[PDB]
């Protein structure tokens, strides 16, 4: 929608982006 929080690393992985 409008409110993107992904992060990403070496393991730990989640796209919040809306």
């Amino acid at each position: 929608r409008r409110i993107c929080r992904c992060i990403c690393g070496r393991g730990i992985c989640r796209c919040i982006c809306g």
